[PDB]
């Protein structure tokens, strides 16, 4: 019913477990959130994404401001009513992608300019307009829109993009707040930088304090530098942010990186490993990944995963899966998307559960005896 509200049930250590309440639906964290590429989760319908117990799916804004374009998702009746999902949704700012994506991308104080990598190309993009599109396209938690900066970096260049960063959050802030409807039913997050530098996170951190946000997300992570150096950059960032605040780890997602990041304070996660890795033929079990492709599941009758409670692993065998992957079938990708999203929720429920029962420490040491 309210518009956001973070309730911390159960504690162990750095870790935490809780629900963040909105207008469109309750979300426990730790909580993972497939993505929505261009408005749809990959192969997977949304009854099918909550039926996994997603309880929050994230959108890409890049994406969508070039296809459909955000102004047709809102004259079509927003992003919900467009692809079908009734539960919140969290969209990220579009300058990740941008830079990652877009063709001759042009960096100023007031923004960036790009090229479309698709068709000509719609262009400009700055705190601003994509707080305008996250409007338009109705999400329920909004991205402040930031610049990320590249690994390795160096002290002045990742101070100096950081600064940036802070401005930028600062004029996210602002133009969130002068439209209502949206400062009423959404949620704004900002966005710590800083690079491996603590004494540039402490700023960061500091400053996203001093203007204030629902959430904090801690960027600049998972960009190369290798899941040792992200734990130690955890290690002192999340201490930062405000403990009564949601934690959101942007782009990380290997099953072991979200067990070693919530044991460290993190309550949110994204990223597109789970369907892409399905497509891929790579399926997630509790004994590690498996590649489904290879010959020796050719004529293996067990589920994916005999311990998964997916539908996938209810119904169908390795086999069978097997098949359809090697012969390129829909339903081959299908399958497999909708069982590793599964093992991601599965994953998240046995976390909250294990730090409700203050045994999430015994959890995460077990959790990586058996996965590697
Ligand atoms: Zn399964």
């Amino acid at each position: 019913r309210p518009r956001f509200s973070f309730s911390i049930a159960a504690r162990e250590g750095k870790a935490r477990t809780g629900t963040i309440e909105m207008k469109r639906g309750v979300i426990r964290t730790p909580a993972f959130m497939p993505v929505g590429t261009a408005a749809t989760v990959k192969a997977l319908k949304p009854e099918t994404v909550r039926a996994t117990g997603a309880d929050i799916i994230l959108g890409n804004t890049y994406h969508l401001m070039l296809r459909p374009g955000a102004e047709r998702i809102a004259k079509l009746g927003g992003l919900h009513s467009f692809m079908g999902w009734d539960r919140p949704i969290l969209t990220d700012s579009g300058g990740y992608q941008v830079m990652s994506l877009s063709s001759l991308t042009k960096q100023s104080e007031e923004g960036v300019t790009f090229k479309s990598h698709l068709d000509g190309s719609r262009h400009m993009l700055s705190p601003e307009r994509s707080i305008e599109i996250q409007h338009l396209l109705g999400s329920d938690i909004v991205m402040a829109f930031d610049e990320c900066t590249p690994y390795p970096a160096t002290p002045s260049r990742a101070a100096s993009s950081m600064e940036r960063s802070m401005r930028w959050a600062k004029r996210s802030r602002d133009a969130f707040d002068s439209r209502k409807e949206q400062a009423e039913n959404a949620a704004l997050f900002g966005i710590q930088q800083g690079s491996v530098f603590e004494n540039l996170r402490q700023q960061s951190a500091d400053a996203l304090a001093e203007i204030g946000f629902d959430g904090y997300a801690v960027g600049g992570l998972a960009v190369g530098e290798g899941q040792d150096e992200m734990f130690r950059v955890l290690d002192f960032s999340v201490p930062m942010l405000p403990d009564d605040k949601p934690h959101y780890l942007m782009g990380v997602g290997k099953p072991d990186d979200i067990v070693g990041a919530v044991e460290r304070g993190i309550d949110m996660f994204d990223c597109v490993l789970p369907t892409r890795s399905g497509r891929n033929g790579q399926a997630f079990t509790w004994d590690g990944p498996i590649n489904i492709r290879n010959a020796r599941f050719s004529e293996d009758l067990k589920p994916l995963d005999s311990e998964c409670h997916c539908a996938v692993c209810q119904k169908w065998s390795r086999a069978y899966i097997h098949h359809l992957i090697r012969a390129g079938e829909i339903l081959g990708a299908m399958l497999m998307t909708e069982h590793n999203i599964a093992f991601y929720q599965q994953l998240m429920q046995k976390i909250r559960d294990s730090i409700s029962e203050g045994r999430f420490s015994q959890f995460a040491q077990d959790f990586r005896a058996r996965y590697f």
